[PDB]
């Protein structure tokens, strides 16, 4: 065994801001921060219109009082709207109480490659924890069902929780998108329920190149070679394998010191690996894998945070 | 036949009676002033020997509220009192005792590859130029700054509301440039210190080479049409072949389609034609593709929307 688990968050600081948030005939999840209550917009959108909204008008036709916000877990509260705004793809309602539970936080667009943890709530209520990496095509491969839109994703550093997506929507493939908290949708999507063109994923290089030192740092290093591949070789190779491009950080350099193998060593070993595995395995598997990052190796098999 | 296409910012004037000059040391840089807080890029705290690895959490702990001075020098100037100062991310969020009483109607929003915005180029506090860029796919901008410039803000605007997306940050080798949205994030794999960083490949955006066809059709250009159409998902599997965004349509592009006639799929046969050669021909005065004016831009120029 590798040492390598899906690790999330510890989800308490999080679970303490989840509301439930009607409109009328619909309802979904909210975050309940300070003064405030984020949620997807759609929930002014009538079940029968959901294909072709017009969401600023729908704006206009509601008022503090079209809102109800309730908290049932902990100490239950409902939440008088005394405010009402639209950002991208998120209402922002004004609540008359701070959430008491409000953790230290900041909003965060996440990037490609990079892990959050994910929040799964329905009518309010936290039900399950997952981390996904956010993928070249601003999907994530997630675990959603009805109901579920307005679960959280976030990082956390130290104690302050960085707040990054909101979900939104599944796409044909069964992927998964939503928003940033200013309001955009990852990627080109929009929230309409129309089928939406979805861009091409690809693998992701420095998460490859993080399982491979994982690899060594367990002792298996069959596929190191003194060979090399040059960044920006390994980078134009990229573009015609549907790798991302590498970009290398402090967090690989570390890995790169404490088992003495260069990265131009398993950009090199990416290269061959991709034509084949040749009957091998590492790490109990026959493919690359890139959802596991740099910090996830230190972290889980180096304690270093 | 001029196409009736220039370069259009929106009016400064708004933003310009939001900038300050920050200086921390020895170092000056812009600020952007919203309410009680000044916005500025970080590096302002690193002495100038210490730009290529700086340690800006220790720089920061350093600080106190009066290493920082920050002036307003146009319109009714002022000397504004530091109060706080935080860091989120790759930027500076000093407080200071007095509203900006200009402040517009506004948001943060992050900006993506394609889409235009409108910068104020700023030094020592002072607004000098403006202009307008398209976020490149490789997250930089083809922009125009010297030495001083850092804190020069990108933004849109949607009505009244100026949408801030973007402050100034850093140059890259080959001429571009790069800096942070409002959350504090570098746009694409960037970080804001002195030293060599891998620079993704740049692609042709097809939605606004679309969009410039069209642009070609209202002005009576249009030997490139042909019957021939191009599928988006086959169009897509050709751009990632050769140095094209994936194609995306919107309503704006729709807007286009309505209005020429012309359908989408025409103009993706075609560029794949044209990319392999104008033949000896040109369209609206060029002999090559040009990505730098949006679906909006035609809109709004052309057709007057
Ligand atoms: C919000 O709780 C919900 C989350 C979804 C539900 C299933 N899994 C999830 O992650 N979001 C939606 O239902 C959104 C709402 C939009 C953004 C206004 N719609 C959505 O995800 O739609 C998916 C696709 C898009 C086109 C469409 O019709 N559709 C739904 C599928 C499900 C049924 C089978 C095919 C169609 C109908
Ligand atoms: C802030 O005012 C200033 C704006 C720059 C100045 C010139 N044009 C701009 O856009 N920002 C900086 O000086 C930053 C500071 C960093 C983020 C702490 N650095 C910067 O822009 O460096 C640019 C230099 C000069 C041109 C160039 O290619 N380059 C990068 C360095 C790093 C590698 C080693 C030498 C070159 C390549």
């Amino acid at each position: 065994h590798s040492g390598l688990v899906k690790m999330s968050h510890p989800s308490g600081d999080v679970e303490a801001c989840m509301v439930q948030v009607t409109c009328g005939s619909m309802t979904l999840n909210g975050l309940w921060l300070d003064n405030t209550v984020w949620c997807p917009r759609h929930v002014m959108c009538p079940a029968d219109q959901l294909s072709d909204p017009n969401y600023d008008a729908l704006l206009i036709s509601m008022t503090n009082h079209s809102f109800s916000v309730q908290k049932h877990i902990g100490a239950p509260a409902n939440l008088r709207v005394v405010g009402h705004a639209m950002q991208g793809t998120l209402l922002k309602l004004t609540v008359d109480v701070a959430n008491p539970s409000t953790p230290a936080y900041t909003f965060t667009t996440v990037k490609p490659g990079a892990a959050f943890s994910v929040l799964a709530c329905y009518n309010g209520r936290p039900t399950g924890t997952f981390t996904v990496v956010m993928r070249p095509n601003y999907t994530i491969k997630g675990s959603f069902l009805c109901g579920s839109c307005g679960s959280v994703g976030y990082t956390k550093e130290g104690s302050v929780i960085n707040f990054c997506y909101m979900h939104q929507m599944e796409l044909a493939n069964g992927t998964h998108t939503g928003s940033a908290f200013d309001g955009t949708m990852y990627g080109a999507f929009m929230d309409k329920q129309v089928h939406q063109v979805q861009l091409t994923d690809k693998y992701c290089s420095v998460n490859v190149v993080a399982w491979l030192y994982a690899a060594i740092l367990n002792g298996c290093a069959w596929f190191v070679k003194p060979n090399r591949t040059s960044v920006v070789s390994f980078n134009e190779w990229a573009l015609a394998n549907q790798f991302t491009e590498f970009v290398g950080t402090q967090s690989v350099d570390m890995l790169a010191v404490k088992t003495g193998v260069a990265i131009e060593q398993l950009l090199y070993a990416i290269q061959q690996l991709y034509t084949g595995f040749q009957g091998k395995q590492i790490l109990g598997s026959t493919m690359l894998e890139d959802e596991f990052t740099p910090e996830d190796v230190n972290m889980q098999i180096m304690g270093v945070v």
